[PDB]
């Protein structure tokens, strides 16, 4: 009777330096590298950092037989490798994925680290052809998607939207079609270039059409925060540090719970009726994403995570109001408190 | 600008030995024990064993102001300590709340052994007191739920029904009902205990009413296997290691895609013809559930689990068959291969 895979014990996670690091960049395909400041001679340090290096070790196990190769790289002692390579933020993965970099923004855990190199080894421009991918496409409604229409591969404004999808990659998606009757089911005209915010019906289509890539990534770095966002693990400390000027607008809800999942409706006609307003955001964490967190938000706020809650939070105090509704009763208790 | 909290550091993970253990049990509400086999010598062996403290001490960070504890007790060291305890199987988990032993059948992740402890922490029979309570029983679709009817909390036939969740807390679900209004809902006639299967819609109740805990508890290990189960987190060693003599035929679907959703149904509706059939299991995985996985499901089983399938799995070799459909054209290949 056979049982299910467990770590071996056996390292994999590689040291890299000055003598190392050329090597270990060719005998890779994704390559992923803790930056990190030295363990400090106490205990709790070095736990902490036994910790991080053991998350590194599964997801390399994991990752094995896909080419992802993992590594450290010392803030003083690899110094000049971390110069040379444009490792600037300190205790941070940064993944390397054909000469072009990928920061990662999230949770340090295996299991989404894990789903993050998945993602990152995949294709930046995934295509529409025929409409089983255009109903997958239409579905997509917590993140910003770009869409675009092109001639097919070759034409030169679809190597600008894939080169400007690049650069996103794996955080906002971006498709392209190269059929005309998705294009008509879309609206598109040819090399339209159409936005969609999160949580947003109605898009925003680029104006100088054809794009060039400069265009699309000015109008994507102007476009980012939406007025719904998404506590998401892959991306949560880049949402929480687009606080709205020291203010964050929190709402919990259990999308599977029947009383999440009706403030959800509640919140994302909020949003929709003042996404005109560009102060605004407000950060929708479903508890359910975050099990480890959720005592953690339940004795610092004081709030039943059970329940669905909103709530405005100073970024920095960790101070915070909860409400005791309706959009218009949801709209209303905002313009009392800020 | 103040960030999420991280690992500390700091060890809480205590070392329960002879001189120690009774004073643990006692300073503790609900503790949780790895029982284990000492670290072998080598590398990889010690490596297995840093790891699973370490997931230990994040669980311990984490539900330290709700009371849990956690141990280890050395197998060979810990001996005695071991044998008054009921402390039997090796490498696992063992919690207890108030005298009463739970056995940890599930996976080794800080992640859910935190859901684990504190479905622990709560009370064994959830009480339905008005319809919003109701349509929540209502919806459990993935376990097997038992639900009782009775006077009050005073019922001698109550605290039969108690007693009895408490031997299957908090893995199957026990709720009770002094309402005569949801017992109408239900069926329910004064101290019935109805027995609802995993995906099932229809249920039995339990025979010689009024029932006695051993009743209830012959009842429910005479009915746990289920025809279609799901594998559990929290308990996938569990259903695993319930193999239908040798084999398991195993589907896997995303109930979040809109194509694995509909195999779901279909699966469904297999289960619910060939209820009536005993040697029966077959076991549903949402990859979605299990990401450091799906690379392994992926290249032993040689199949993309993008797509919904169903296979046929020996349960010693990891050797398989899996079909290239309708409920009957599921059960024609089903009856081919078997």
């Amino acid at each position: 009777g056979l049982d299910f895979p467990e770590y071996d014990g056996v390292d994999r996670v590689i040291n890299v330096n000055a003598k190392n690091y050329k090597n270990v960049f060719k005998k890779y395909e994704v390559l992923a590298l803790l930056y990190h400041e030295p363990p400090e001679d106490d205990k709790a340090s070095q736990r902490q950092f036994e910790m991080e290096e053991l998350i590194l070790e599964l997801a390399a196990q994991v990752l094995e037989d896909k080419g992802v190769g993992f590594g450290l790289v010392d803030s003083e002692k690899d110094a000049a490798v971390a110069k040379k390579l444009g490792l600037t933020e300190e205790d941070s993965i940064y993944v390397f994925k054909e000469d072009e970099v990928i920061e990662y923004d999230g949770e340090f855990s295996a299991d989404t680290l894990v789903e993050f190199l998945l993602d990152v080894l995949e294709d930046p421009v995934e295509l529409i052809e025929g409409e089983r991918e255009l109903q997958a496409f239409e579905n997509i409604e917590d993140e910003i998607k770009l869409i675009g229409y092109f001639k097919n591969k070759d034409s030169e404004h679809y190597k600008a939207f894939k080169e400007a999808a690049e650069e996103f990659h794996p955080y906002i998606p971006f498709f392209a079609t190269f059929d005309s009757k998705v294009a008509k089911k879309l609206t598109l005209k040819l090399n339209e270039i159409d936005f969609y915010e999160a949580f947003m019906e109605e898009p925003v289509t680029i104006p100088d059409k054809p794009n060039s890539e400069e265009e699309i990534v000015n109008f994507v770095e102007e476009h980012r925060r939406s007025t719904l966002r998404k506590l998401k693990p892959e991306s949560m400390y880049e949402t929480w540090e687009d606080d709205m000027d020291g203010i964050h607008i929190v709402a919990f809800a259990e999308e599977a719970d029947p009383d999440g999942y009706e403030f959800l409706e509640i919140l994302k006609s909020v949003a929709q009726d003042n996404t005109d307003n560009p102060d605004l955001s407000i950060i929708w964490i479903d508890p359910d994403d975050f099990p480890l967190l959720v005592p953690y938000w339940e004795k610092t706020f004081d709030i039943d995570l059970s329940a669905p809650q909103i709530g405005v939070v100073n970024v920095t105090d960790a101070d915070s109001v909860w409400m005791e509704p309706s959009a218009e009763e949801l709209e209303d208790w905002l313009e009392d408190v800020l």
